[PDB]
Order: structure tokens, then sequence, then C-alpha cells
């Protein structure tokens, strides 16, 4: 029983990850529909999470990490990947329906398997190349039938696959290299990342968009409602990423990306219902084939030498 | 000297392959512009090749092969791959500019490497996945900017990659399994394939297109001139495929496809010149990136563990 029970506590971390991420995605897109500034918004979300974590340390509510220069340097690459994937994903969110963004990001386990095998010196069974046929065909079919498609919205989402895979693999190194450091719990690893990531993105956000006026492009929405939406999606942005690093602490980077693809099916279904996103038969079939292909690719990689 | 003598003779085979294939491609496209019946035209080209080979046998100009039940069974899958690839490629030739068809078929070495490794139990280095990025990006950019793009023209060309790789691999097995049958020279192997392939395609061709009237869609072409153009491209269709099996007999199936990609650079350059094909800046950048990626892919697979 304790073995299956331990998987229930870990599975609950995955549920929180999915539950917080769905609240984030809906509120984040509603913010972008009123306030189309992805650079500044994504930077705000990192800063709110940075401030939230420092408050927990100040109040003694969370163990303070024994920060060393060795750890900081070992967190640069996780932070560069997080910042780049975050800014690219928010840019995609601002340009297309978020359901299409998560379809593109559903190919993350393929990038994760390649990057992980490059590091671990592994090799791929030829059958994994066959499973790329439904993935490439599915994504191409989904993009060809997506009403909101733009080339920039598609490419920025594809970029985030590379950046987040880089984040997850390098973060996994740090978490294992500092396994005996009891103060570097999973939440503190992401806490330091979101603090570094904030200052990494901050100059780009100001150069790209400046200080956008706090005005809703949707007529009739007060500034207080716009500010509450910005703060609401920023709070749940941090919570879902924080809980996800608990999940990353308990699984491999590739398994983490598989858990992400399951998350995207939930977000895709939920977002098209909430937003009444128009979806044609070919578009549903294309997206479904691509995600089935990603699972088959993962199954082929896992079950073959 | 003996090994260099052989590689020089093999090199002359590749030259005849490229030279005959260029003559074919120009004449075949000029025929399709006048007489847009890809099923029947591709069937005629197989039959004219079948008749050419039987004349050599009847006149004593070429050793007759000892045809056995085992050999015919070993040539069914080579003929299936040849018929499907030939019919799919000709369909693509009739729908888009042949320069675009050969850009899509330039990815053949990737399919060939997967097919070989799948049969031989080989494994892929992770860096071969990175080389897919310029291949997929280049082909996508090329297709997004090709003025004559149609989905059917693109997909039929992609299908021929799978069919011809199947043909090359299964043919190489039969040629190796029958290496001690002295009557089965490389030209007799393809001679038997074009005979089987002709009768495989014939009922489908009549099913799809019936008996097309020998009338040119371009004014000023007599029926005799159209008939001459059909016979001309049919002769060089058989000649280039016949000499290519001399190349296949002396190289691996992967090296054969790499030779095919070199061939298509020549075909693409010559065809855009002869037909004055419109090519934008973004279009030949994408096509070049795609072919560079395929060559980088082949370099990675060959030079890596
Ligand atoms: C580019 C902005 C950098 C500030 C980020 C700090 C995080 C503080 C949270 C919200 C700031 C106010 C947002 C409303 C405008
Ligand atoms: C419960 C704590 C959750 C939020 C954490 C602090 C975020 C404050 C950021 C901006 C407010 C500044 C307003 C100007
Ligand atoms: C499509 C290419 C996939 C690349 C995936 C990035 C791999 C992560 C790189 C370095 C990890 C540092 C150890
Ligand atoms: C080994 C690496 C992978 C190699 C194998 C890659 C296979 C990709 C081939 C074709 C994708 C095209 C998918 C089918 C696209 C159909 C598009 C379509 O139906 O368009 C409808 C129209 O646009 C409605 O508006
Ligand atoms: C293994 C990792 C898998 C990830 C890689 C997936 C393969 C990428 C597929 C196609 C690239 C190009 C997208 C094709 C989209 C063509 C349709 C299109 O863009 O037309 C829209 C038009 O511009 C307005 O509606
Ligand atoms: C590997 C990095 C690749 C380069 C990253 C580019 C991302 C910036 C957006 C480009 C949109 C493309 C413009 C297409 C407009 C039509
Ligand atoms: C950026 C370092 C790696 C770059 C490697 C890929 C090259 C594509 C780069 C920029 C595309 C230009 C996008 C801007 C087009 C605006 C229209
Ligand atoms: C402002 C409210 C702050 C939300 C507090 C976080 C709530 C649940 C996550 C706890 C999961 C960690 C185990
Ligand atoms: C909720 C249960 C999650 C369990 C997960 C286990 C793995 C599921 C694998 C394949 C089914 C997923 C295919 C459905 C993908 C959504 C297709 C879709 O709705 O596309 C909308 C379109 O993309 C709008 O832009
Ligand atoms: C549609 C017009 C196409 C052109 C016409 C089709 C060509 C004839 C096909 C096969 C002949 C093979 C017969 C083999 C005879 C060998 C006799 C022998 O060698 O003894
Ligand atoms: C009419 C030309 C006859 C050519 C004879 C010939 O080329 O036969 C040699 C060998 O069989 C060729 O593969
Ligand atoms: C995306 C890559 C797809 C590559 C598909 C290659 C298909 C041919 C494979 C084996 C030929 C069969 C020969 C084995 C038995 C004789
Ligand atoms: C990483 C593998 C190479 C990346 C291949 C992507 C192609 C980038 C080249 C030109 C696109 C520029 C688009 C300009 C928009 C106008
Ligand atoms: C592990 C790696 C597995 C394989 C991963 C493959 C990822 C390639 C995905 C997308 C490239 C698409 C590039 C599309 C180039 C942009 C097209 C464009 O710029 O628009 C064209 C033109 O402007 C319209 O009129
Ligand atoms: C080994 C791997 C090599 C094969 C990898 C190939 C990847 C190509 C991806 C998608 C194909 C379609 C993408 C291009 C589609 C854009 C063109 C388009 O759809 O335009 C619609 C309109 O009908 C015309 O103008
Ligand atoms: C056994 C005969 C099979 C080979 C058939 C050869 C067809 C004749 C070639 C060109 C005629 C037209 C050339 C003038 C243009
Ligand atoms: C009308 C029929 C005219 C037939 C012309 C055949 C000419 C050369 C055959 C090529 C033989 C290649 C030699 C390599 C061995
Ligand atoms: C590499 C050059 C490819 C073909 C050379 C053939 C060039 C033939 C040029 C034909 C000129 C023309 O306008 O016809
Ligand atoms: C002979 C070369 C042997 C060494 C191989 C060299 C490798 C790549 C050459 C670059 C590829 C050639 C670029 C052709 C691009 C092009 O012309 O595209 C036009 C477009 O397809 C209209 O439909």
């Amino acid at each position: 029983s304790p073995t299956l029970v331990h998987t229930l506590k870990v599975g609950f971390y995955f549920f929180l990850w999915y539950f917080f991420n769905f609240i984030f995605n809906i509120a984040n897109k509603r913010t972008l529909n009123m306030w189309k500034y992805p650079w500044v918004l994504s930077t705000i979300q990192l800063g709110v999470g940075a401030l939230y974590c420092t408050f927990l340390w100040v109040l003694g509510l969370r163990t303070k990490p024994n920060v060393s220069k060795k750890l900081i340097k070992a967190l640069i690459w996780p932070s560069l990947g997080h910042t780049l994937g975050h800014a690219a994903t928010c840019m995609s969110f601002s340009l297309v329906a978020i359901s299409f963004t998560h379809v593109v990001k559903s190919a993350e386990p393929v990038f994760g398997a390649v990057g992980s095998a490059l590091v671990l010196g592994e090799f791929f069974h030829p059958l994994t190349y066959l499973t790329l046929v439904p993935i490439v065909s599915g994504v191409a079919l989904s993009a060809a039938t997506e009403l909101t498609f733009t080339w920039t919205g598609f490419i920025t989402a594809m970029i985030s696959n590379v950046a987040f895979v880089t984040r997850n693999i390098t973060s996994k190194f740090t978490m294992v290299d500092f396994k005996n450091e009891k103060t570097l719990i999973a939440q503190n690893t992401y806490a330091l990342i979101t603090i570094i990531s904030f200052f990494m993105e901050l100059p780009f956000a100001l150069l790209m968009e400046g200080f956008p006026p706090l005005v809703s492009a949707i007529a009739g929405v007060s500034k207080a409602k716009l500010f509450g939406s910005i703060m609401f999606c920023s709070l749940f942005y941090h919570l879902y990423n924080e809980v996800s690093y608990l999940c990353l602490d308990n699984v491999s980077p590739v398994s983490f990306s598989i858990g992400n693809t399951i998350k995207r099916v939930i977000i895709i279904f939920g977002s098209i219902l909430v937003f009444r996103t128009p979806v044609t038969r070919l578009n549903f079939i294309g997206s479904t084939i691509a995600i089935i292909g990603t699972m088959l690719y993962s199954l082929a990689k896992a079950k073959l030498p």
C-alpha cells in the first residue's frame, strides 16, 4: 500500500499542476485580450512570483536556500531556458488561440527525449523515426486548419519547446547535484529561477514595449478589473510552475514533458469550451493525431533498447 | 588500380544516371503540359521500357535472365515500391513545377536511412534529430512559398520517398540473394521490375483515366509530335532507371538515395532554367536549407557511433 499511496501524493502534485495551470491559462488569455503586451505581462508574472517567494523566506514560512556562487552559476542555464520559453509562450498566447499554442507545445517530449539522450549518450531505435510521421503530419494539419494561425504565433510556440526542455534538463542536474543540500527543496530551486528569470527578461520587456498604459482594449472594463486580472493570472502562473517543480523533483525530465503533454490535452479541452473556440473536424483530427504520435514516440523510446 | 578502375566505371554510371534523368525530366514535363494524364503516361513509360528490354533479349543483345518462382516472389515488393513511387511522382510532376517535386524527393536519404537501420537493427545518434530541423523548416518554407503548391502535389511526392526507399532496399536484398545467378545482371533485375510494374499499374491507369485522346492541350502540336514526345520521354525514363540499378548494385541503398539528392540539385537547376520557373528569394532559401539539412543528416548518420 505505501508504494501506491506514495504515488497518490505525487499524483496529487500533478493534479495541482494541472489545476493551477488551467486557472492561469484562462486568466492569462483574458488579460491578453484586454492588454496585449506579452513581454511586460510575462515579466510581471515572473516578478510577482519572485516577490511571493521572498516574502515566504522573510516570514520564515519556507526554508531559506543556502545560496552559493556554485548554485547561482548552476542556475543560469535553467533561468535562460525558463525566460526564453516563458517569453516565447506568452508571445504565442498573444497572437493565436491558446489551444493552438498548446498543440504546438505538445511535441515537447520529442525535444525532451533528444536533449536527454544527447546528454546521457543514448541512441534511438529506428521506430521512433516512424512515430514522427503522425507528429509532423498532425501538427501540419492542425496549423493548416487553425483559424487564428500566424507564422510568428506558431514559431514562438515551437521555440518554447527547445527552451523549456533546456530548462528541465539543466534544472534536473542542479537538483541532483545538490541532493544533499536539504535547504534546496524543489520550491526553492524554482524560486531562485523565477528571481533570476525576472531580471533576465526585464530589460527586453522595457525595450520591446516600454511602460504600457493600464487601459483595457475591451471597452467597459475598468482599470481595477484589468489590474486584478493581471495580478490574478500572475499569482497562478507562479503556483503552477512552483508545483510543477515538485513533479519534476519526482520524475525524469522526459517523464516531466510527458506530464506536460497530458496537461495540454486538459488545457486544450478547457480553453476551447471557455472561449467557444471554433474547431473543425480536420483541425480536431490533426491535433489528435499529433498528440497520439507524441505518446507513441514516447512509448517507442521507452520500450525499445 | 583495380579499385580505382571500378570506382571510375561506377562514377560513369552515376553520370549516365544524371544525364539520362535530366533529359527525361525535361521531356516528361513538356509531355505532361501537352497531355496531362499521369497514370497513363507513367504506365506507358514502364511498358516502353519493358518492350525495350524484350527486344535486347530477343535479338541476343543482352543475356536472358533465368526466371524462377523464387526470383518472381523476390521482385514483387521491389515492383510494388517502384510502381507506387513512379505513379506518385508522375502525379506530382503533373500538378506542380517539377523543381518543387524534386525538392520534396530530396529528403529521400532520410527515409532511406530509417528503412536501412530498421532492417539492420541499427540505432540513431541523437544529433541526427537536430539535422531534421533544417530539413523540416526548409521544406515547409519552400512549400509555403512555392507558387504552384497544391496539397496533392506535395503529398504524392512525399509518398514516393517511402515507395522508392522500399524499392531500393528490397531490390538490394534480391540482388544480394541472387548474386550467384550469373544471368541476373543489374539491368536484368530492373528489366524484370519494369515488366512486373507495367502490369501492376496498367489496370489502375485505365481505371483512373481510361483511354486519353492523343490530343495536345498546347496549340500547334500534331498527334505525331505528341506521340514522339511520349516515346522520347519514355525511352529516357527507362535508360536512367536502368543505369541507376547499375549504381544500386555497387553502392548501399543509403548511398543510392544520397546520389539521388545530388541528382535533384542538377534537375532543379536545369528545370527552373528551361521552364523559366518563378523562384522568389524566400523560396530558394527554403529549398537550399532543406537540401543542406539532408546532406548534414547523412553526414551525421555516417560519421557517428
Ligand atoms: C522522419 C521525419 C518525418 C518524415 C515524415 C513527415 C510527413 C509529413 C508529410 C506531410 C504532412 C502533411 C499532412 C497533411 C496535410 C493536409 C493539409 C490539408 O488537408 O489542408 C486542408 C485545407 O488547408 C483546409 O483549409
Ligand atoms: C518532432 C517535433 C514535432 C514538431 C514539428 C512539427 C512539424 C512542423 C510541421 C509543419 C511546419 C510548418 C507548418 C505548416 C503550416 C502550413 C499551413 C499554413 O501555415 O497556412 C496558414 C496560412 O498562412 C494562414 O491560414
Ligand atoms: C482529458 C484526458 C487527458 C488524458 C490524456 C491521455 C492521453 C490522451 C491522448 C490522446 C487524446 C488527446 C487528443 C485530444 C487533443 C485535443 C484535440 C483538440 O481539441 O484540438 C483543438 C484545436 O487544436 C483547437 O485549436
Ligand atoms: C528534434 C527535432 C525534431 C524535428 C523538429 C522540426 C521543427 C521544425 C518546425 C517548424 C519549422 C517551420 C519553418 C517555417 C518557416 C517560416 C515560414 C514563413 O516564414 O512564411 C513563409 C512565407 O512568408 C509565407 O508567404
Ligand atoms: C524527412 C522529413 C522531410 C519531410 C518534412 C516535411 C515537413 C513539411 C511540413 C508540412 C508540409 C506542409 C507545409 C507547407 C504548407 C504551407 C503551404 C500552404 O498550405 O498553402 C496553402 C495554399 O493552398 C497554397 O498557397
